[PDB]
């Protein structure tokens, strides 16, 4: 009976959730806060070194690392960090290097050489102090006629952001080490700076990302404001559409030195309050299954799976999403969606639906993942049973170091 197959997945999804959820005691909670406090003070000292970072800055801390697909970043060409082996808890931190207003969108966002969901950032119309403050981090474009333009470069900013962190941390290393978190690793992986801190028994991974902060909602995502979504009535619209980000990632066509990617990372944090726990549990189970065998050569990012999980919140009324016994049906629905998107090489962005997030995949690689997915679809409980063992093994690796 197919009802017996549903109960088996419901049991495995519930068992997977038991070992996947992070529960910290009072000791681990202080170890995490001490590491976060050191990161925040480090960024404060980075602002004191070069007066480039804003004096009044607002960071965005997320519970997962970049390689876990928490933000729309290009996960390819990123070295792999294993939980329990290299870190015990992972985090990503968006550090705004610039703060702009809603009125500054049509005059600073240059999207004439960029695909959808991407843009250049023109600093031409800023005051002379800001232009001179970021002149070394911009792509200067001189013209025979017309004003010289300054495009905020994601590459130059990342190198400066990494050098500033390296300088601040190197000075702290000279002074005696008492009460300071032992820095396990400092690496510049593309436009991402990864720091592993050792505070007590646990190790913390922080993927710090240099970001451009914007106030208001993107003009290219205007249509997303014109339909009633699932969060309508459960959370206030002001908390969702109050701002967006520019993440240092380019499209497969754009210029790596000039192009940013629009990120709705803080809109999704507010939307997580409305997503049902059952659909969320199936998402975490589906993520632990596919990202293993669907990562090479061109990985399908967990953010691609997060978008489909978000798409499933609107196309689907709250009734079927509410009942907890339908967790197996949610996991299979995400697998069927991950099949349809691969077959047509089409995965629309949840906030900018006309943006295809799979246009960078070749026809060969997307067919290979579709054949690998058919083996997962035919036996979803077995791939989930293996994913539970990978989480239990990582939970004992972290515990062995804490013990």
């Amino acid at each position: 009976s197919s009802g017996a197959r549903v109960e088996e997945l419901n049991k495995l999804i519930q068992e997977f959730t038991k070992h996947d959820q992070r529960e910290y005691d009072d000791q681990r909670a202080l170890e995490i806060h001490t590491a976060k406090d050191f990161i925040f003070s480090m960024l404060g000292m980075v602002q004191k070194l070069d007066q480039k970072l804003p004096v009044a800055n607002e960071y965005l801390l997320l519970s997962g690392g970049v390689r876990e697909g928490v933000v729309d970043l290009d996960l390819d060409e990123l070295n792999v960090y294993a939980r329990g082996t290299d870190y015990d808890m992972d985090f990503t931190l968006l550090v705004p290097a610039l703060k702009l207003h809603d009125r500054n969108q049509p005059v600073t966002l240059d999207m004439r050489h960029s695909a959808l969901c991407h843009s250049w950032l023109s600093l031409r119309l800023f005051d002379e102090g800001t232009i001179s403050k970021w002149k070394d981090c911009c792509t200067i474009v001189d013209h025979i006629n017309g004003a010289t333009n300054y495009f905020f470069s994601p590459t130059k900013v990342a190198d400066w952001f990494y050098d500033s962190i390296s300088i601040v941390l190197s000075e702290i290393q000279k002074k005696p080490q008492r009460g300071m978190p032992k820095v396990e690793k400092v690496e510049k992986n593309g436009t991402i700076i990864s720091i592993i801190l050792g505070v007590g028994s646990s190790r913390m991974l922080y993927d710090i990302v240099p970001v451009v902060s914007f106030k208001g909602w993107p003009a290219v995502a205007q249509s997303w404001l014109m339909e009633n979504h699932f969060w309508d009535g459960k959370i206030t619209e002001e908390e969702v559409i109050s701002g967006f980000y520019l993440v240092p990632a380019c499209s497969y066509k754009g210029k790596k030195d000039n192009e940013w990617r629009l990120s709705f990372a803080r809109s999704e944090v507010q939307l997580k309050k409305c997503i049902s726990s059952s659909l969320m549990q199936a998402y975490q189970a589906c993520k632990a299954i596919i990202i293993k065998l669907l990562s090479r050569p061109k990985a399908i990012s967990p953010y691609h799976l997060r978008s489909m999980m978000l798409w499933a919140c609107d196309r689907l009324p709250a009734n079927y999403l509410a009942q907890e016994d339908y967790a197996a049906h949610f996991l299979l629905g995400l697998i069927d969606d991950l099949q349809h998107c691969l077959v047509n090489k089409m995965c629309p962005n949840y906030f900018i639906p006309q943006c295809n997030m799979l246009e960078h995949l070749s026809e060969e690689t997307v067919m290979l993942h579709a054949r690998k997915l058919s083996s997962v679809r035919s036996d979803p409980a077995e791939h989930l049973r293996t994913a539970i063992e990978h989480v239990k093994a990582a939970n004992r690796l972290t515990l062995e170091l804490q013990r």
